[PDB]
């Protein structure tokens, strides 16, 4: 579970996962999914937190 999953480009297409935890493009969710994530799941792309990822 390394470079099989993920190979997508850094492509800033933020997105949202299940837990409302954004991720930098939904290439890297799926891949992450698939490398050791099953509880991940493509809830919808867009992202969840407003445009950063702290307090």
């Amino acid at each position: 579970f390394q470079g099989n999953p993920c190979e997508c480009p850094r492509a800033l297409h933020r997105v949202c996962g299940s837990d409302g935890n954004t991720y930098s493009n939904p290439c890297m969710l799926t891949c992450a999914k698939h490398e050791g994530n099953p509880d991940l799941v493509q809830v919808h792309e867009g992202p969840c937190d407003e445009h950063d990822h702290d307090f």
